[PDB]
Order: structure tokens, then sequence, then C-alpha cells
């Protein structure tokens, strides 16, 4: 209950929300049904429209008008945004030649350039090009400021997870808004789009820009607007705020548009009805920019034009029904649509089995338009698992489709022709970024980047220190003229050992054998040099990875590869090798098929053994440097050392062998040599971070050999492919993956076919940033290049997506 019998006189869009039950006048009061009786009368004037006509010029101030054309309006701060154009012979902002903004040009009393965030819902990336004819204002920002061809949203590509990711720099799994609709088992509460529960602060984790700004003494406009408040009024409210006295004037603001998402849902992303919403949003940008010009703020304010996600073509007839797969369909709750999340309808039903449910949804129909996963098996790039609000069972839906429980759900809710929410690598889901002002660069194109990175930059722009978040601070310095953040490389925490030959073959008792008994001076001197690292500049191109946690490991050098071998985990943390364009693929000789060789540099106590693999009927093993890419028959013996061995399910060796025997060569061929760093990942608690040893849930039977949840590779080469990988002068090029180490290939529906038909597709699905791998390994890569650190950070956030062009 609100005692709504107070007043909004002189309080319209107050910046400090008042406490119940005195009535409110803030831009959110409508949503709380708590505005004063006179809020509409006083704060939402509409009289005479939003534009000055030639005959309103010089007029006498009539307070009933929505905006003014009187002589005193400039200094009252409440002219219609086009006042100067109509009444003072000024030009619109969009008609003006664009001019570099080298320094902020601000009125006396402005301590910093204000930031204005102009956020647009459902603004698909290709709109910039495709709708350019009807968006002159937006096109001017884009082409005159700093722009990316697109920005990558987070998964799910839904509204709240993405807006709250912009605001916080955090993955939805960390911020808590993991969908538009959520159930939290601990609260025993439900969050929905429509309703009051979403206003409860317990849903919202992390620290959004407005709170960061506030705590650090930077005043913020209130970010959120009630639906009923028309765009024109929001714009005027922002401009009014910017005329306030210095001590009361906020430094950061947000505008939000419900369009083009609203129409996109009805009409599809490119429906002819979409031209009008795009014109309208442009008109609004024009109003903003014209109003900034009027206040002499158009060369002072940094403006960000940013979308939450794109829009895809989706119709009712493209719906998969869980009733066609499950007979038990009433015992489950489905969160539906462009993603699927499944839980038990009742906690008291012990006839519920996720295992049998996944199986009943796995590869059942030839053209199946979703794939079920246990959340921990989702591609690690989605970072979508570490929250009690994310159900164990998840369905990734093909672009253009929906998933629903029963057909009755669809027709007793075709209405819609567009939707969004799919995998964040999907082209149709990509969105927009433009930065324009003194702090952003002039006429500059930057590569696509992830929306998780912007929070850092908005802090940079405002002189704020960002709260801990998922961006890599410095990775977007290239967007900025100044205000850059100069990061320093994290310090190495563990230094390696360099073991020499310390053990005799007979001290090992590992149950391993090798037919290596078939045994010069020119070449004994030679292989000695190889074990001291004579070829190390070839195979270790960027320096060694730094270990950022306390542990015990050995650098091991070889002719063809170098490794950092962990005495704690009994396997390398990383194995680094270079494969030039000219390299030859050989087979494993017949005699050496089961060959494993004790490593005379490493104690038996800190080694794996063959016996455990023999006894473990589930687990086989593979190698990190592949025997197939050995440089010579004699170097091949090195690839079979017990210290190059890692545990692998037979089902995964199919994947791994095909990568090593076929794809490394192809990449060397296509990219003019590659440098490969490969290794194991342990993430049993699926938090995207390196497990400590006491977190491993699985060992090779009867041993302390820990089983990875995943295997990674970072594959680097020269961005200028006319230069070989091992002699690159300039910028680098990288693609990486984090393949799940699974006992079956259920994920890949074509897996009973030859590896050339499915392995690569699986790998592409599990593409990753080097930065994802760093989090999962406590390693820091690219420590020694000739490249600047900021450029290396960008490189480390790059994701190779395998989508066609935008
Ligand atoms: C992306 O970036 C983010 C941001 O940096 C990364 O997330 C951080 O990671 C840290 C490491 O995991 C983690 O640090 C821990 O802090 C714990 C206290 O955290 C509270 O306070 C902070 C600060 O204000 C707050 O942000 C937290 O908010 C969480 O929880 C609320 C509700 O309670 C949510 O609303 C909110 O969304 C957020 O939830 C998310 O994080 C939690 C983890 O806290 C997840 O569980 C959720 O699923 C959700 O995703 C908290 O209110 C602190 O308790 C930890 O300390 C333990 O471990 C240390 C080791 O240093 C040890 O010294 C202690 O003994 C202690 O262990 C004790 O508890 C154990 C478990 O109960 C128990 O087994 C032991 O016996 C001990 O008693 C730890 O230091 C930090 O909280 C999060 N921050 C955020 C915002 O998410 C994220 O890693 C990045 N992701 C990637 C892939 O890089
Ligand atoms: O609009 C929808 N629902 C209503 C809504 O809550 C109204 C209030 N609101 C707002 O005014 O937000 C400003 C803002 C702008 C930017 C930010 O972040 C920042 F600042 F970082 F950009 C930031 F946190 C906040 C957000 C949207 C909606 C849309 C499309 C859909 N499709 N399917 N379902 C859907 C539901
Ligand atoms: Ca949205
Ligand atoms: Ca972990
Ligand atoms: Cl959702
Ligand atoms: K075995
Ligand atoms: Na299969
Ligand atoms: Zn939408």
């Amino acid at each position: 209950w609100t005692a709504t019998s107070g007043s909004c006189k002189g309080r319209c869009f107050e910046l400090q929300e008042v406490g119940p039950p005195d009535c409110r006048c803030d831009n959110l009061c409508k949503s709380y049904s708590s505005c004063c009786h006179d809020f509409d009368e006083l704060c939402l004037k509409t009289a005479r429209g939003w534009e000055c006509t030639k005959d309103r010029c010089g007029e006498v101030r009539n307070e009933e008008n929505a905006c003014h054309c009187s002589e005193d309006c400039l200094s009252r701060g409440d002219c219609c945004t086009n006042y100067q154009v109509v009444c003072k012979g000024e030009s619109h902002w969009v008609d003006d030649d664009c001019e570099e903004i080298k320094v902020p040009e601000c009125p006396a009393g402005f301590v910093r350039p204000p930031l204005i965030i102009f956020s647009v819902d459902g603004f698909r990336a290709s709109y910039m090009k495709k709708g350019s004819k009807v968006m002159p204002n937006i096109e001017k920002l884009r082409s005159c400021g700093t722009h990316a061809p697109y920005m990558r949203p987070v998964y799910p590509t839904k509204t709240f997870p993405n807006l709250y990711t912009l605001a916080t720099g955090l993955y939805p799994e960390s911020h808590g808004i993991v969908g538009n609709s959520m159930y939290d088992p601990v609260f025993d509460a439900s969050f929905h789009l429509r309703g009051r529960e979403k206003f409860n602060h317990r849903w919202w984790g992390g620290q959004p820009l407005w709170i960061t700004a506030t705590k650090q003494g930077v005043r913020a406009g209130t970010f959120f607007w009630s639906v009923s408040i028309p765009h024109e009024r929001r714009i005027l409210t922002i401009l009014q705020w910017l005329s306030l006295p210095d001590n009361e004037r906020p430094s950061v603001y947000a505008f939000y548009s419900e369009q083009p998402d609203f129409s996109g849902h009805k009409y599809g992303p490119f429906g002819p009805e979409m031209t009008n919403p795009l014109r309208e949003i442009d008109k609004t940008v024009g109003q903003l920019m014209d109003g900034l010009k009027q206040l002499r703020l158009h060369r002072c304010v940094n403006v960000i034009f940013v979308g939450d996600h794109g829009m895809e073509d989706v119709t009712c007839d493209r719906t998969e029904f869980l009733s066609n797969y499950l007979t038990n369909v009433d015992d489950i709750t489905l969160v539906p649509g462009t993603l699927g999340r499944i839980r038990a309808k009742s906690i008291n039903n012990s006839k519920y089995d996720p295992k049998t449910i996944i199986a009943a949804l796995t590869c059942k129909k030839p053209d199946q338009h979703f794939k079920p996963y246990m959340k921990q098996h989702l591609p690690k790039r989605l970072h979508y698992a570490n929250n009690r609000r994310i159900e164990d069972i998840h369905l990734l839906v093909d672009r253009r489709w929906h998933v629903a429980r029963k057909p009755l759900d669809v027709y007793k809710k075709c209405f819609f022709q567009g939707d969004h929410g799919f995998d964040n690598k999907v082209n149709s889901m990509q969105t927009v970024f433009v930065g324009y002002g003194p702090t952003f660069k002039y006429r500059t194109k930057v590569p696509p980047f992830e929306n998780i990175e912007l929070y850092n930059v908005m802090c940079d722009l405002l002189g704020l220190k960002p709260a801990p978040n998922n961006g890599t601070h410095g990775s977007l310095n290239h967007l900025l003229r100044t205000n850059t953040f100069r990061p320093t490389m994290p310090d190495e925490v563990s230094r390696p050992n360099y073991p020499g030959i310390m053990y005799l073959q007979s001290e090992f008792d590992l149950g391993c054998t090798c037919d290596d008994k078939v045994e010069n001076k020119l070449e004994e001197l030679n292989k000695r040099l190889h074990t001291k690292g004579s070829t190390k500049e070839r195979h270790l191109l960027y320096g060694r990875p730094a270990v950022l946690y306390r542990t015990s490991y050995d650098i091991l050098y070889h002719t063809d590869f170098e490794s950092g071998y962990s005495e704690i985990f009994l396997m390398p943390l990383w194995t680094s090798y270079t494969i030039s364009k000219q390299a030859e693929v050989s087979s494993i000789p017949e005699h050496l098929t089961n060959c494993v060789r004790p490593d005379v540099r490493v104690s038996p106590g800190f080694s794996q053994n063959c016996l455990a693999y023999k006894n473990d009927k589930q687990m086989s093993y593979g190698f990190l440097f592949p025997p197939y890419l050995s440089s010579s028959p004699e170097a091949k013996y090195d690839a079979f050392l017990v210290t190059n061995m890692v545990p692998m399910y037979p089902a995964f060796k199919r994947v791994w062998a095909y990568f090593q025997r076929v794809l490394v060569k192809k990449y060397a061929s296509e990219r003019n040599g590659v440098n490969v760093i490969s290794g194991p990942i342990f993430d049993y608690n699926y938090d995207g971070l390196r497990d400590t040893e006491d977190e491993i849930k699985q060992y090779v039977e009867g041993s302390s050999i820990p089983v990875p949840t995943h295997y990674y590779s970072i594959i680097t080469s020269c961005l200028d492919f006319t230069q070989p990988a091992d002699k690159c002068d300039g910028p680098l090029s990288v693609s990486s993956f984090i393949l799940p180490h699974r006992p079956d290939n259920d994920e890949s529906c074509n897996s009973s076919e030859d590896e050339s038909k499915w392995v690569e597709e699986l790998m592409k699905m599990h593409t990753a940033r080097v930065r994802d791998i760093e989090h999962l390994t406590g390693l820091d890569f690219y420590r020694k290049t000739s490249r600047s650190y900021s450029e290396i950070l960008t490189l480390k956030t790059y994701l190779h997506t395998y989508e066609s062009e935008i």
C-alpha cells in the first residue's frame, strides 16, 4: 500500500527514490503502481507534440506543453530537441560534417565526459548495413565513431541475461539472471518477465554499472524506464538531467528502446514491417544528438549505441514436441522456446531419471532440431552451468526452431514470426556496438568482441574501478583514444624444475614395455642437445606458459616437443610443438603400437603406469604430442614416453587420433605452419576454473592418475599467412578448442560413420577462447612475443566461430 495522496510538483523524475508510503515521482513509479495522483498531469505532458513549428518560436512559456519553443527554454533546459533548428537557423546534428573530437569540449563545470548508453532491444547486427538507408543518425555515429561489425551476446540470447551482462561484465551463471524465466530451488521462488517477483533484489548478483558509479562517487541517472513513458519523454528527461547544477548532474545515463525486438517478434527479422521501427529508432537518436548539440554537449558526451541480441526467423510450425519422445511427459517441467531446460515436476517422485530422459531425447529422429545435454557437457564457451537456477538437463535448439512439451502448449498459450535465445555463436543472434565521443577513436573499425567486455570499458570511460567480472581488462584498449587501462602480466607463482637423467630403467616397475631395444658420437652429442632444449625456440614460440598457482612441475625438452609436466597430476599441464607446412605425417610403426617408455628424468613415484590402464576396463590412453608427427624414426621414441601419456576413453581416442593424424597437418597446410599447445583440463564442479586435486571425482582404476573432464589445444600461426608460423614478424592468428572427454560419442549423432564426417563438426562446436583455457588451467600464455600486451589480450579473447559471413 502506498499513501498516493502526496504530489509530484517540482519533483518530476527525481533522482533519489523516496521511501514508502509517500508517493513516488521517479521514472519507475508506474511499475510499482506508486506514483503520486498528479504524475501524469505534471510529468507526462503531451500538449502540442514533440517538435517546434515555425510559429512557436519566441512564444510565451506555457507550462502545459510537452516541450517548449520559448526564449528561456535553453536555460530552463526544456526546449523541444529541434528548437534551434526551427527557431535559430541551426542545422540538425546529422546534416553536419563529422569532425574529429580530439579533446572533450564541455561546458565549464563538467568534471568528466558524461556517458550515455543508448540500448536497443533485438537490434540484429546486419541491420547496420541492411537498414542503413533509413537510419542516417545511427549511420553517422557508426561511421564517424568506433564500431565493430558485430558484438557477441551471451547465452541464452534473451533480454534479461544480456542487459544484466552489459551492466555487470558477468556471465549469466555468475550474475544469476540465467534466463527470462527461472526457478530458484533454495528460495523456492519463481522469476518471470510479467510480475512482481523480478523486483526482489535477491535474483540480481554482481555489481551493475550504476552501483559501481554510485559507490565511487559518480552520480547516475536511473537506468530503467516504465513501458508507458514514450521515447520522446525519456530523451527529454535525460536532457533535463543534463541541465541540472554541477553538484546534482549525473555523469552516466541509460536510454532503452523496446524496438526493434517488439516488431521483430511479430514480423520476423526482415519482415517489410521492420523498416518503420528502424526509422523510428533513428528519429530518437536524432532527437538525442540534436538535444546534445543544443546544450553544447555533442562534443563532450560519449554515446554508446549497443544492442542486447539479434532476431531469428521462427514460426509455430517449426516446433519440436517433447511428447513425441517421452511417454512420461507429465512428470517433467519444461522451460520452453529457443532453449530447453528440464526438471522433475515433483521432488517427491523417485521414478524420475535424468539419465533415461536424456537417452529418450538423444538422436531419436533423422532431422532432430535440438540436442539434449547435461549442463556440464555444454560447450565450455557458453559458460552456462555453475548456477543452481540452471537445470541439470538442457536442450540446445537449432536456430529457427522451438522446443515445447505438448502441442497444446503452442495453440492454447501462428502469432509470432521471430524469436531469439539460441546459441551465442549464431549469426542471427549477434548484435551491435558503436562508440562515439571524445574518449572513443575517430572513424575506427574494431574486430567483433564479446558483450561481457563492455563493463570494464564503461568503467574506464567514467574513471571507475570495475568490480570483479568476466571481461579481460585491456582487451578493448584499442577502442579508446585515451582512458586506457594498462594491465601488467600476472606473476608466475611456480617456477619449473629442469630434471636431468636421474633414474635407471630398472628402477621403474610400471608394467610397460617397448620394443626400443634395437640400438654414434656425432648423434649422441646431438640428442643430448635435444634434451637440453636445442630445438626449444622452434617448438615453444611465445615463451612458456606461466603457472599461476602453487604446484610442482618439470620442464621436459625433446626434439619435436616441449612439455611442462606436473608431478602432482602425473601428466603434462601443457605440451607445445610446432608443425611446419612441409611436415610429413607418418604412421606408428607396427612394432611400436603398444610402446610406452619410462622417462629417465622423472621418478617412478611421479609417473603413470601401464598396469593401471590394463586393469581399467573403461579407460585407455593417448598422447599429447602425437607420434604421427615425429620428425624422424628416432625422434618417434620420445612421443612414447610415459610422461607424454594421458588417460583417454576409447570413444574419445577416435576424436583425438583424427585430430592428431589428420587435422593438425591440414591446419599447418592451410595456415603455413601451426604451433600447437595441448593439455588436460579438470573441471568436475563445472565452474570454468581449474580444479584443485581434492576436486577430482575420477581416477584411472587403482591409481592416483586423475581423469580430465576435457582436453584443449591452442593452435597459433601468423595472421599474415605468407609468413611461416615459426618466423612471424607481426600479429598472430589463433583458434582453440576445449573438447569434452566423454566415454561415448552420443553428442555426435553421426559417430558410427567415419571420423571425416563428424569429428571436425564436434570440434567446431567446442571452439574456445585462449582465455577460457587460461581460467580452466591456471596458466598464462603468450608471455614472450614481440606484440603489445593489449593486443595479446584481444588475441586471448578471440573466438573462432565457424559461422559464414555477416
Ligand atoms: C567470472 O567472474 C566472477 C567475478 O569475479 C567469478 O566469480 C567469483 O569467483 C570467486 C571464486 O569462485 C568467488 O569467490 C568466493 O567468494 C565467496 C563469497 O562470495 C560472496 O560475496 C561476493 C562479494 O560481494 C558475492 O558476489 C557473492 O555473490 C554470489 O552469491 C549470491 C547469493 O549468495 C548470488 O546472488 C550471486 O549471483 C553470486 O552467486 C554466484 O557465485 C557463487 C559463488 O559465491 C556461486 O556458487 C553461484 O552459483 C553464482 O554463480 C557471494 O555472496 C566465498 O565464500 C568463497 O570462499 C571459499 O573458498 C575459499 C578459497 O579462496 C576458502 O578460503 C574459503 O574456505 C571458502 O570456502 C568455504 O565455503 C565452501 C563452500 O560453501 C566450503 O566447502 C568450505 O568448507 C568453506 O566453508 C570464495 O572466495 C566469488 O564469490 C565469485 N563472484 C561472483 C560475483 O560470482 C567467476 O569465477 C568468473 N567466471 C569465470 C569462468 O572466470
Ligand atoms: O523489454 C522487455 N521487458 C521489459 C524491460 O524490463 C523494461 C525495463 N528495462 C529497461 O528500461 O532497461 C534499461 C536498461 C538499459 C541498459 C542496461 O544495461 C546497460 F546499462 F549496461 F546497458 C540495463 F541494465 C537496463 C528492460 C526491459 C522485453 C523485451 C524483449 C523481449 N523478448 N522476449 N521477452 C522480452 C521482454
Ligand atoms: Ca531482448
Ligand atoms: Ca573447477
Ligand atoms: Cl529462459
Ligand atoms: K583399459
Ligand atoms: Na553417436
Ligand atoms: Zn524479444
